[PDB]
């Protein structure tokens, strides 16, 4: 599976039928009919002990993973019950700043759209909550391009040194805090993985506040390649998933 005519999005039904369920990511938040919510809690996301170990290029996106095998970097509250353990986050971009992000706001697309990914730490590891409908919590965050984002700066620096399929490197010591809008208001929905195996296992928390990015910052995303070395160049960009039907959802906003 990828991104392609003839392995894109279109096509992954076949391999995951999955892919035509009743809870499929991502979506379009129409604003106007999202359920403000005033039992919903303020989200605790709590990055202070946070270890970043690599980054790896895996042929669809990087990853940026974190050490995992303890409650060093969470998220509980919103809508969630218990404790979910941050494991890696990614990004999604387009081919022009016009496009490239998952979620959609009222059918506006993003730049790019950043996904924190979680666990729920009730069942042991990622494997086993993937299997589970309330297994992940994905914090999604909008990219608009304008002024640079000082917090994605690393991120960007290091991207020359995994440029192809299955390159990676020491990316110690990042802190995610550095990549977070000053507000923590969302909109919350539950949805799927946005790429094959498309498991209904995630409960989506997108921010309302999108980060700024810089055109340079955004421009070294798409050097990329979804090949690897010495296969011919593909330059990964357009590595998003467009909005699938709500179906009997409702959208809940965590603010008026
Ligand atoms: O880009 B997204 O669609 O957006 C949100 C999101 C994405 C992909 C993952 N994700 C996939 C994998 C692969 O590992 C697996 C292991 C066992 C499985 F059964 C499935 C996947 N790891 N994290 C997590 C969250
Ligand atoms: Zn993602």
């Amino acid at each position: 599976w990828g991104y392609g005519k003839h392995n894109g999005p279109e096509h992954w039904h076949k391999d995951f039928p999955i892919a035509k369920g009743e809870r499929q990511s991502p979506v379009d938040i129409d604003t106007h009919t999202a359920k403000y919510d005033p039992s919903l809690k303020p989200l605790s996301v709590s990055y202070d002990q946070a270890t970043s170990l690599r980054i790896l290029n895996n042929g669809h996106a990087f990853n940026v993973e974190f050490d995992d095998s303890q409650d060093k970097a969470v998220l509980k509250g919103g809508p969630l019950d218990g404790t979910y353990r941050l494991i890696q986050f990614h990004f999604h971009w387009g081919s022009l700043d016009g496009q490239g992000s998952e979620h959609t706001v009222d059918k506006k697309k993003y730049a790019a759209e950043l996904h924190l990914v979680h666990w729920n730490t009730k069942y042991g590891d990622f494997g086993k909550a993937v299997q589970q409908p309330d297994g992940l919590a994905v914090l999604g965050i909008f990219l608009k391009v304008g002024s640079a984002k000082p917090g994605l700066q690393k991120v960007v620096d290091v991207l020359d040194s995994i440029k192809t399929k299955g390159k990676s490197a020491d990316f110690t010591n990042f802190d995610p805090r550095g990549l977070l809008p000053e507000s923590l208001d969302y909109w919350t929905y539950p949805g799927s993985l946005t790429t094959p195996p498309l498991l209904e296992c995630v409960t989506w928390i997108v921010l309302k506040e999108p980060i700024s990015v810089s055109s340079e910052q955004v421009l070294k995303f798409r050097k990329l390649n979804f090949n690897g070395e010495g296969e011919p160049e593909e330059l990964m960009v357009d590595n998003w998933r467009p909005a699938q039907p709500l179906k009997n959802r409702q959208i809940k906003a965590s603010f008026k």
